[PDB]
């Protein structure tokens, strides 16, 4: 487990466009969106509410493909 994922740094309400302060990098299980993609995620919209400390998964971000 050395791969870090994107984890919500605050509750992200449904349909919010992500900003940098909302995203942190953490080694969590299961693995979500790779923490290196945090750059690309800015301005993309989440399609559900992501509570504080939840791993951001590919299927929670609208338009995400990588």
């Amino acid at each position: 487990a050395n791969q870090a994922s994107v984890v919500a740094n605050q509750l992200i309400p449904i349909s919010t466009h992500l900003t940098l302060v909302m995203m942190r990098s953490e080694v969590v299980t299961p693995v979500g969106i790779p923490a290196e993609d945090i750059p690309r995620l800015v301005s993309m919209q989440v399609n559900r509410a992501v509570p504080l400390g939840t791993t951001l998964m590919p299927d929670m971000v609208k338009g995400y493909a990588a």
